[PDB]
């Protein structure tokens, strides 16, 4: 019931009913995520029929917080009456580690959020809610509340952390699918939804990641780690993404795992090495009649794999050369796989030869593509700071109509690793649906 | 009795309540932040739960001080006069070296400050609040109040100073939004407000920096440690802020960590080196007919990273090449990055050129411009201890209404270093917010 | 057995309430700060909390020396009479090692101190407040007391540096606030009041280090150290100042200490080195022509960092070339910060030059004008014994009226040192608010 | 009582009360203090605190000697009868070797010494400083009391002396204040007056060497010490003075040390060295008719310091030219300060020189005047054995009317070694000073 019960890496349960109720907790429990969150939702896993004890029981197996909705159907529901709200108070009023989490939608007539609004709807004989904080049903509300939640969650697991030699683990996959058992044995669990176009991340799934992706700073610095790891490695864009979201410019040597195991550690900032790793296969050189009305644009383009796919770049090329000042291709110059040791170093010159193009071209915004490991593509993600960044992602796909396309780029995110309101400036991509 | 209370490496609590006391309490955060003071606000942080439970478990899990917002609106606060101050009344009878701060916004209508006001609101039958320390309302009290708090915090810790480590570890980051838990192991935690601009230090925070700059030195002095040790990082333009907050004149050795896990040593004043490890990459020899009347320019443009990021010093330079007298470009020889071990003796380097440049043009002040990391800008500002400094930071970033300018260097601060008012003497900054 | 009493270098409490209290009190921490002697005060450090229970810690914690004020307003107060009075009397008492010290400001008709009315005032019903020694509470009288006190606090110590190798350690600066913990491992603590105007010193400071100014060799003599050390880093004409205060002649071998923790020994008397360490710039020839009346009047300005000013010494010299004999610009032959025992020979040599300029231009005070380390300052003011010296401070800030005043040079101090009146024997520098 | 009071080095008391005591406390005080025993004085050198308890304090640390000063108001006077008084003839009852000297201002009616009435003014029941020596208060009788208890201190120093590698130690510091733990680990401890023109030895202190300097010969003789010692330092006139108050055959050996720690050992009788250490740098021929009318003038110069004054040595010639015979200036051949090692050989130059001026011209007084380290003054004071010298000091003060006069030196004493009248014959300077 306290401690037994409570442990911090544990999933956060949701409640909800009905259409109201459906879409707001959907809205939710993908912003949660996005923020890093483990969760559990009754749509996410449950074997059918006699729902209220497979409830019951996964309320018993350890929820380190919970989620409950606002909805006059909420007052209708039976389910959230009784089958899992006793058991939520009960371990919000018995544990102090445990979280209770209230989201109020029906509002006051004037549209101020209502405290006391959860113990009518949910019937509590004795209130405690009003006393309990809550966020209103909003976009800005809820992300709050997330806030509130992720941050709950990095102060349960402060101690740990600092146990642990102070190494803040993070799990980031867009291609899994929601499933309350994804969470691994990492701090944050950060997962996106899978687009439907079966190679782009999902337009709303990033626009989540990037209200949530704020917090993934002030989550580290919470975590009072003096290093980062991540494991997993979602889309290429999602990559620079969170690397973005966590630059050695702020903490910590970052070092990356991914799904095949391979540790890709951090050596260094932004460096032309010694012995370089990578080469110049390919450049641009254009005089500007008319250079940089409004905003300069800078595309670049990395190999970290032997096999050449330039006709998708230089399809890219040949429709958006005139736009970008300058491009570069990088390619690895020693043959075999990039060296686990030296993945560090190697996204370093990558990062270095960028900053390179961007500041002497003007300090133009980076067109960014990485065709690279994971772990690397977080690395160099990572390591840029001064450079607006704007990812591209590898698509073979058909066109949205089911029409064949030639191996085309896309757009997925702009942005900034320096940007305390998301280092997600613009979900550029274009949505699946 | 807890021992935790003895604890001083433990946030600092504030109690305000609602309208009359939110710009008071938030003033006074953040001016505690800017001191360096960790803090726990009922805004940033109420980890999802009942709001009187979570005040509850964080006034027990250790609070080094406490100070209350006395505001009229008291007399009706729910969680105060129930929960949130008798537990802080508790904690101040109990342990000695425990702050129980105490700032009145109800003037006397003569307008001292009002002694009896705190333990009428307060209700408290026992008198003590007349005869516990008060301050008034305003912006000069309470920075003399965060003053009062800084001191307290750092005569607690300084017996763990004197017996073991000699070194003050101020920590000072701004892009870390306002958090309890962003303090770390260390001695003092300054935090700054982050801002919609992305790179400009706020204005607001800027200013609260300014204030508490005054203290900062004080903290060091009082601490005893033979150093200053920095962990963390912050606006390169704060750092000038801080270094000239902490001149090489006052601290010993001071060794600054950038968050990499690396640390930036001092070694020497400003001297140029028997190596040159830096150059002058562009000199400016201009001759105007007479120096400007008033305050003459230097601007001097120091970048660390052999990515050349000439664009933003260059449309500065255009914009300022009449009113300033001489510039200077300082780039490192090496291709490699600058090492840590003569991190010192690089700045020194730097400054030397700086001095340099401002003595034999008429002693004038100094437009800086840093690109180096942060240990080298912090020591950079540290030596500069007669040289008089304007920091500038780069922005990419279109203008507050959305139409580009091209990348710009900005003034945020104008530091006359080691000054009994303030080392930051005007925020220069204008920050629309 | 309170082992804190018995302690010498625990800091001096003082008691004063009201207006003719702090008054009173004011001046007279300005006079012990100047002296050497830590002390605690009412309104400058207060730790947020109880007062009176502030204050019974404070006593608690460790006090050397205690000094109460007295006036009928102190007999009015109720914490001037319960709080601290008793604690003060009860350890006077108790251990021998403690000096309390009653300063009277309430005169009878006949106008000598009321050596009675002390103990009636403070409400203390024995008469053994009478016993012990008074002083007027005007300035000479109150310089009286201060130099009691610190020849109490010397007396105490001079055991503890006969056996800890008699070295005398003094811990000295211009621009920390007023502070209770300010106290390092040094016998003296001499702390200047900062007062708004930048690298200038208070008029009001200097004044009273000057009322003070005799006892600091009577300190050193009382000390019975072999050689005196200082830590420090006052401004560079205090610097000045306080080597003249204990000069060559009287203390020997001398370890002057700056911020930095690098030690500037004290090497050789005043002599031309073997190799000239210092090169004569810029040198004034000109024959007696109407020289100032009766006194002639030289300058001397040594810049030992490298970088040249000389814009500020050229208005100087612009404004007073006229009664001026002879100036001569003294700077290092070699690029660099010079060795410490460097530092003591060029010290050395400085001070030769110095004295041939004096010499030479027959026997005249010497606008002496430092741009120089900390160390550098104090040695040369302690080699100069015979010749007379006025001490500037290099205002390159700006005019309170807002005007721009260039580069300028202040005369803040007239210097002689061995002087048994005082070595600062006028405070030239007007007010500084 | 332990043996802790009958060591010798540490000071002697005096008692005084009220009017009639104050004049014979200060005469008594300044002539011991001339004669070389350390003396703790009321309102000298009393710690703060109740004035009862601090001479209970002062009496019990160690005392060697003490002095009842006998007044027609110390009867009125509590604090003498029992707070000191009937500890000082406890301690003089218990410890043999220890001094207590009676002096009386009462006079008997018939007119001579009152031996009876200290035992009825101070309270005492029985017969008992009768017994005691009993001298007179009146300036002869107030040195023949200085003479009994110096040589009672000199008694008991023989044995440490003759045990400790026979060597009798003084130390000599004119320019310092009145204090008691001026001592050092010496034998003798000279001190002066500190005088109000800030350069001049004291008129009234001068006037007590000149009393007292008939004893320091004897004690060199009595100490029955090989080699004598002087340490501190004073004006190099009152160096000159307690040089010859020491002569070369009353000596043997002369090791002087000053303040700063360096030893200046005595070599030879005067002597001119096979190589001269000390050169000639103006010799004058003055032509006089009719020379020497009655006693003839001689004025010598040695500044021993390679930066040559020069001027008031200028102004003493034009001054003083007529009635002088003949005058020389004695300037180093090599640049710089004088070796420690050769210090003894340099004197003897010097002296030779000086004594051929005072006996080629005739039998004459020489105006000696030094520019000289404390060491070499000392010894050439020692070395002036036959011929008679006048000393002179230099004032860069101004007037005491406050108008200028140029460098100057005036007229401070004459000297004729190993006269048993005294060493100082008269102090030439005025007593108004």
């Amino acid at each position: 019931m306290p401690d037994t019960a409570i442990n911090p890496r544990d999933p956060v349960f949701v409640s909800y009913r009905h259409s109201d109720g459906i879409a707001l907790a959907a809205e939710l429990t993908w912003l949660l995520r996005a923020a890093g969150i483990p969760v559990w939702r009754d749509v996410d896993d449950l074997p059918p029929g006699d729902t209220d004890a497979r409830l019951q029981q996964a309320i018993d197996e350890g929820i380190s917080g919970a989620v409950i909705i606002i909805t006059p159907q909420i007052a209708d529901s039976r389910v959230v009456r009784e089958v899992e709200a006793p058991r939520l108070l009960r371990l919000h009023r018995s544990s102090p580690q445990f979280a209770l989490g209230i989201v109020n939608a029906i509002q006051t007539s004037t549209g101020v959020v209502d405290y006391d609004a959860p113990d009518r709807v949910l019937g509590m004989e004795r209130p405690e809610l009003r006393s309990v904080d809550q966020k209103s049903a909003s976009r800005l509300g809820l992300v709050t509340m997330a806030r509130q939640m992720l941050w709950h969650r990095i102060a349960a697991i402060r101690p740990l952390l600092s146990a642990s030699g102070g190494e803040l683990r993070l799990s980031l996959q867009t291609r899994n699918t929601p499933q309350v058992y994804d969470r691994t044995d990492a701090d944050l669990d950060i997962r996106i939804r899978p687009s439907a176009h079966e190679k782009l991340p999902s337009a709303h799934g990033l626009e989540d990641f990037a209200e949530t992706a704020q917090f993934l700073p002030d989550a580290v610095t919470r975590a009072g780690a003096n290093g980062v790891r991540i494991e997993g490695g979602a889309h290429l864009s999602v990559s620079i993404a969170i690397g973005a979201a966590i630059p050695s410019t702020r903490v910590g040597p970052m070092t990356v795992v991914d799904g095949r195991g391979v540790h890709w550690v951090s050596s260094t900032e932004p460096q032309l090495p010694d012995e370089p790793r990578l080469r110049i296969v390919r450049e641009s050189t254009i005089p500007s009649t008319a250079p940089a009305p409004g905003r300069p644009d800078v595309a670049a383009y990395i190999d970290l794999q032997h096999p050449r796919s330039d006709a998708a770049f230089d399809n890219y090329l040949t429709e958006h050369a005139a736009e970008l000042v300058a491009w570069q291709h990088l390619a690895p110059t020693r043959t075999g796989l990039l060296d686990a040791a030296d993945g560090g170093t190697i996204a370093a010159e990558a990062v270095a030869h960028i900053r390179e193009l961007s500041m002497t071209n003007g300090n133009a915004v980076v067109h960014l593509m990485v065709r690279g490991p994971f772990g690397l593509a977080v690395l160099i993600g990572r390591l840029t700071n001064t450079l607006r960044v704007v990812a591209y992602e590898w698509t073979d796909s058909d066109a949205p109509d089911g029409t064949f396309m030639p191996p085309r780029y896309e757009p997925i995110v702009q942005l900034r690793a320096s940007t305390p309101a998301g280092v997600i400036e613009r979900v550029i991509v274009a949505d699946a649906e």
